[PDB]
């Protein structure tokens, strides 16, 4: 239980550190980056899931900002939670 519950754990800046984790690879290891983006399914629910990440539009970036910018924008239209205070 070292982690959390969902996204509403991980506020905008607390979650958006997560995707760095994993697209930046700040691991020490890589199966640690696939448990990490595996995790960023399990807080937004997001459909692509572990492709916002492994799923760049052709012409944009994969960034870990450009990602957890999207999902801020997909909690929206899936009217998800969202994250912790800010």
């Amino acid at each position: 239980m070292e982690l959390k519950h969902s996204i509403s754990d991980y506020t905008e800046a607390e979650f958006l550190q997560l995707v760095t984790t994993i697209c930046n690879a700040d691991t020490s290891s890589e199966e640690e980056l696939v448990k990490l983006v595996t995790h960023f399914e399990e807080m937004t629910e997001h459909p692509s899931g572990s492709d916002l990440i492994y799923y760049p539009k052709e012409g944009d970036d994969d960034s870990p900002s450009g990602i957890v910018n999207t999902v801020k924008q997909w909690r929206a239209a899936n009217g998800k939670s969202g994250f912790k205070q800010g």
